[PDB]
This record gives structure tokens, C-alpha cells and sequence, in this order.
């Protein structure tokens, strides 16, 4: 039995594939005949999270299985950094895309939900470069959780801080030359990726807070959004251009 959320699958018209996936696709649509929208083929947590930095439930079906959405026409944030536009991007567009994640994040947090898989994959990419939370293999995932299943926010916020290398290199892969194993067993010896080229310091040291071993001492979202929203004041005032960053 149904909840208001519900729709007959004959008020979606399905378009292009974005796409597969592996447990399925993820298509562009339309919904009613007015509304432009995302639909993933093969949720009961996306109707209780409702954010300005959150991908926005429209709709559900049901075998096949439907979850529509808001649609995000520019992408996922790593294929976003990866291609043609950004060779422009810079600190302050990267930082500011940094906050929007960071403040859908603290929204998470305030809710006391965890979203497990937080990484440039998971982010899509709007109009006016918003981006939101999407979407809820080790490189991303905070020690305690790899091994133990431990997931808590606080294993996000590491991942946040692997994210944050991902904007600051335009998404190469965390712990480049790396394994798996080689980067597990690494990082349970106190390693941490260095300062990425051009990238400045203050920047790095937050980094560093959000991979600390003990999950309770990495800071909270609601500290990064302050932070990378007030950054080119109150951190980085005399910030310059560079070549990449
Ligand atoms: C980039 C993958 C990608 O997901 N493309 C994509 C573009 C636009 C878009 N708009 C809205 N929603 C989604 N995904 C979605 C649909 C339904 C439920 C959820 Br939760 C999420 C969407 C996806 C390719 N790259 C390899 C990651």
C-alpha cells in the first residue's frame, strides 16, 4: 500500500541514460508532460531528508522500480572537475562547492543520518555551479568503517576531507599509485595524503582534521560550513591567483 510520494509510471516519460550503474541506470525524463526530471532504474531516506544542498526527491514507482528526482544539468561533480570546464575552476569556485557540500552535510548531521558514501561521484552539479548531495571500495572510507563497519557521520567527515583533495587536484583519484591494501595499511601506520600542488595550507590542515584517527576529534560539518564559507576572509585574505589553483 502506497504513500502520497507514489505515481503511476505512465506519468513518466522517459528520455537519454546518464546511466548504468550497478544495481541500474539513471535516466533524463519528463514527468507529467511539464517537468523535467532524473529517474533511476533497477529513497525511503530521501523523503524524510528535504535540503537546499540535497538532491530532491520528486516521485517513486513501485517491478520496474522507479525513484524520480530533481534534475542536475550538469552532471556529477567528477566528471565535472575531470572535463573541459575546470581547466577553469579555481580556489574560490572549488571552496565554495567545498561549502555547498559541507552545508547539505550539516543538514545531515542535524537529522543524525549518515550517508556512507560521500565522494565527487556522489555530488551532482546544477545550474549556477550548485552543487547537492546524491546517492546515499576504500580510498573515501574513514578507517574505523573500511574495517569495523564503524559508519557514523564522523567517518563522512573523513571522507569529506578525501573530497576535498578531489577538488584541489580536479578529481584525480586519492592516493595516486595506490592500492587498496597499500593504502589501508598506510594509513593505519598514521599516513596521509600531502598538501596538493598550489593548494595553501590552511586548507591542507582541515584536510588533516577530518582524517584524524580518533573519529570524535574530526570537526563537524557545521564547523566546515563556517569555515569554507568565510575562507577568503578569515583564513585566506591575501589569497592570489595561481597557475591551477
Ligand atoms: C555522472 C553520473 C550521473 O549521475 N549523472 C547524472 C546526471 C544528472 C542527474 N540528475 C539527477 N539525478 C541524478 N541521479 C539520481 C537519480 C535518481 C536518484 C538519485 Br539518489 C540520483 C543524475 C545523475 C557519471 N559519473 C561516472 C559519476
Amino acid at each position: 500500500a502506497k504513500d502520497a510520494w507514489e505515481i503511476p509510471r505512465e506519468s513518466l516519460r522517459l528520455e537519454v541514460k546518464l546511466g548504468q550503474g550497478c544495481f541500474g541506470e539513471v535516466w533524463m525524463g519528463t514527468w507529467n508532460g511539464t517537468t523535467r526530471v532524473a529517474i533511476k532504474t533497477l529513497a525511503q531516506v530521501m523523503k524524510k531528508l528535504r535540503h537546499e544542498k540535497l538532491v530532491q526527491l520528486y516521485a517513486v514507482v513501485s517491478e520496474p522500480i522507479y525513484i524520480v528526482t530533481e534534475y542536475m544539468s550538469k552532471g556529477c561533480l567528477l566528471d565535472f572537475l575531470k572535463g573541459e570546464m575546470g581547466k577553469y575552476l579555481r580556489l574560490p569556485q572549488l571552496v565554495d562547492m567545498a561549502a555547498q557540500i559541507a552545508s547539505g552535510m550539516a543538514y545531515v548531521e542535524r537529522m543524525n543520518y549518515v550517508h556512507r558514501d560521500l565522494r565527487a561521484a556522489n555530488i551532482l552539479v546544477g545550474e549556477n555551479l550548485v552543487c547537492k548531495v546524491a546517492d546515499f571500495p576504500i580510498k573515501w572510507t574513514a578507517p574505523e568503517a573500511a574495517l569495523y563497519g564503524r559508519f557514523t557521520i564522523k567517518s563522512d567527515v573523513w571522507s569529506f576531507g578525501i573530497l576535498l583533495t578531489e577538488l584541489t587536484t580536479k578529481g584525480r583519484v586519492p592516493y595516486p599509485g595506490m592500492v587498496n591494501r597499500e593504502v589501508l595499511d598506510q594509513v593505519e601506520r598514521g599516513y596521509r595524503m600531502p598538501c596538493p600542488p598550489e593548494c595553501p595550507e590552511s586548507l591542507h590542515d582541515l584536510m588533516c582534521q577530518c582524517w584524524r584517527k580518533d573519529p570524535e576529534e574530526r570537526p563537524t560539518f557545521e564547523y566546515l560550513q563556517a569555515f569554507l564559507e568565510d575562507y577568503f576572509t578569515s583564513t585566506e585574505p591575501q589569497y592570489q591567483p595561481g597557475e591551477n589553483l
